[PDB]
């Protein structure tokens, strides 16, 4: 079996991608969060604190035939951001794409902090990491990729997210169409049950390439590309006027400003991020100081590959017995 699914920025940054996903029967369309930084498919729901819902789709199990109550089970998750959520599960069929699982636990939220609740865009979370991370207990749970796999024609995912515009998401196959050249694969770790690797370096517009080890996740769910100090300091050196602002919490830049390129290495090669995937805009209403897309991952305690650095790719997550990641351009 495959899936294909379009995914569509939620906002004019492209700050989180939204597919939709269909849950129960009869289906339940919801847009959710495809997220490969974490492993837990929760949504909004009729248990959801009603205070706490404005403008989601909720999932309401009691109105699907394929519902059960997983007994004993809850869930509990904070993300890198500080929000969370919180509930209790169902088992459901869920649908991406034309691709089913059935049995698949639907973490339904009691409570949510307040950015889901102001971003009424999302309703829900799909995790792609690796089930180790799940947070359902006394038992946890596979992701929907985990219990699609052995159904899959190949056991992989891609990502290929648009810069302010639509991509797709198509579990089971690459679409040898999608992308330029060829894909470049490099070695995973799954022991912090991110799809943690290494990058070998990178460059600043069109300055040399430096040589260098980047350990990293690639996260779906995480918009900006986190790095470490000495990179980001490189790379926002070359922008007349950029600063690292205490009072706006990162890296900011005049609006006027053009701003280069940021390169990436995979293995020998190389992705290249154009200048306008890293501007994020004014900081507030407007403004003349734009926050900026690259900021530091110090104090994270780990480096983020996130949207503005995977969307210049075409991304395989195979999760092959050895799982690996690859990149292509595009
Ligand atoms: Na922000």
């Amino acid at each position: 079996s495959t899936g294909s699914a379009t995914t569509t920025p939620i906002d004019s940054l492209d700050d989180a991608y939204i597919t939709p996903v269909q849950i129960g029967t009869p289906a339940q369309t919801l847009n959710l969060d495809f997220d490969t930084g974490s492993s837990d498919l929760w949504v909004f729901s009729s248990e959801t604190t009603a205070s706490e819902v404005d403008g989601q789709t909720i999932y309401t199990p009691s109105k699907s035939t394929t519902a059960k109550l997983l007994s004993g089970a809850t869930w509990s998750i904070s993300y890198g951001d500080g929000s969370s959520s919180s509930g209790d599960v169902y088992t459901d069929t869920v649908s991406v794409g034309g691709l089913t699982v059935t049995g698949q636990a639907v973490e339904s939220a009691k409570k949510v902090s307040s950015s889901f609740t102001e971003d009424s865009t999302i309703d829900g979370l799909l995790g792609l990491a690796f089930s180790t991370l799940n947070t359902v207990s006394p038992t946890q749970q596979k992701t929907f990729f985990d219990n699609a796999k052995a159904s899959l024609d190949s056991p992989v995912f891609t990502a290929d997210l648009g810069y302010h515009a639509p991509g797709t998401y198509n579990f089971g196959f690459i679409d040898t169409t999608a992308y330029t050249g060829s894909i470049t694969y490099t070695a995973v770790s799954t022991k912090q049950g991110f799809w943690e690797w290494t990058s070998t370096g990178y460059a600043v517009g069109s300055g040399t390439f430096k040589s260098t080890s980047i350990d990293g996740i690639a996260d779906t769910g995480t918009t900006l590309l986190y790095l470490p100090a000495t990179v980001v300091s490189a790379y926002w050196a070359q922008v007349s006027g950029a600063k690292s602002s205490s009072s706006v919490g990162g890296y900011v830049f005049p609006c006027s400003a053009t701003l280069p390129s940021f390169t990436f290495g995979v293995g020998s090669a190389r992705i290249v991020i154009p200048g306008d995937y890293i501007d994020f805009g004014p900081i507030s209403t407007g403004s003349s100081s734009c926050f900026g897309g690259i900021q530091s991952s110090a104090g994270i305690g780990i480096n983020i590959f996130g949207d503005v650095a995977l969307k210049a790719a075409f991304v395989v997550f195979n999760g092959a017995t050895t799982p690996t990641l690859g990149f292509a351009s595009k």
